[PDB]
């Protein structure tokens, strides 16, 4: 379903980073990653079979076979990780942006869980794989250590299902609300986090978190994957909550010297402010 390109047609510009290697650059802006060594071919081709079927707003759009190369939509905004924890100066964002991002993420993952004949599992949902465009207001996923966002049945070898992507989304929800790195204090190598999560450890709960949001977030954290909601249920819930989070379309433009309080009492302070939420919620309820 794709569209070949002549390699001479592309004009390289700059380098971006490694997920292969991605480079900035066609027909008057695109992002491309050339393959390195034949070991990645057998995977590189799969991505092609997948992305060519995919067509969704919140998933990176896939626009050469000699040399093997991909030409994808360029995300001028960068990764969500760089927005939350990247280089100074960091941008200010609101509760509306946190919820909007997560919603758009669930929208894109639900489209994957609905593909026929078989569903597609991302299996590596984390902010570094979530790109932003339109002034940081639109989120797009790119399938192309993940211990913090990995469901406990995944790294235990148990035959997992798409519900592993739900667990990740739940962690991503806690990350944008607190603007913290999940299990940053644990540290050490990857296995020290797997042991913690495997034992039931989850991120600390959030002061003043709305019970509707605290409920959904933890339901996604449940050990039993069958007690986790489906993405379709997340999309629906998140869609209805956006009614209490206006201003998602406002771009990121203001800086933010952000102080990080330490995790005191196993209960952290959110970065976003839920004042406007409770206010709008009292209006409808009463
Ligand atoms: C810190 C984690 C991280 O950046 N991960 C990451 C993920 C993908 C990636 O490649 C892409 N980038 C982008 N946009 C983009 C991504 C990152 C960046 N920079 C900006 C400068 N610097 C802060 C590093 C990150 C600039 C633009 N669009 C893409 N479309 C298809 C692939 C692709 C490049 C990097």
């Amino acid at each position: 379903s794709l569209h070949m390109i002549d390699y001479k047609e592309i004009e390289v510009e700059e380098v971006v980073g490694r997920g292969g290697v991605v480079c900035k650059a066609w027909r008057a802006d695109v992002a491309i990653k050339q393959i390195e060594s034949e070991s990645e071919r057998k995977a590189f081709i799969v991505e092609l079979r997948q992305l060519s079927r995919v067509n969704h707003p919140n998933i990176v759009k896939l626009y050469c076979l000699n040399p093997v190369c991909l030409v994808m939509e360029y995300a001028e905004g960068g990764s969500l990780y760089n927005v939350l924890h990247g280089a100074e100066p960091l941008p200010y964002y609101t509760a509306a942006h946190a919820m909007s991002w997560c919603l758009q993420c669930s929208q894109g993952v639900a489209y994957l869980h609905s593909m026929q004949p078989k569903a597609l599992i991302h299996r590596d949902l984390k902010p570094p794989n979530l790109l932003l465009v339109a002034g940081g207001t639109v989120l797009k996923i790119c399938d192309f250590g993940s211990a913090a966002w990995m469901a406990p049945e995944v790294f235990e070898g148990s035959n997992y299902s798409e519900k592993c992507d739900v667990f990740s989304w739940g962690i991503i929800l806690w990350e944008v609300i607190t603007r913290r790195k999940p299990f940053d204090e644990i540290g050490g190598p990857a296995f020290r986090i797997m042991w913690a999560v495997h034992n039931g450890t989850r991120p600390p709960l959030i002061k003043n978190l709305p019970k509707p949001i605290e409920s959904l977030m933890t339901r996604c954290w449940s050990k039993d994957p069958s007690q986790r909601p489906s993405m379709e249920e997340i999309v629906k819930i998140m869609t209805h909550l956006m009614r209490y989070f206006p201003g998602a379309d406002e771009p990121l433009q203001y800086p933010c010297q952000h102080s990080l309080p330490p995790g005191e009492d196993g209960r952290v302070e959110p970065y976003v402010d839920f004042a406007e939420f409770y206010r709008l919620w009292s209006v409808d309820h009463g």
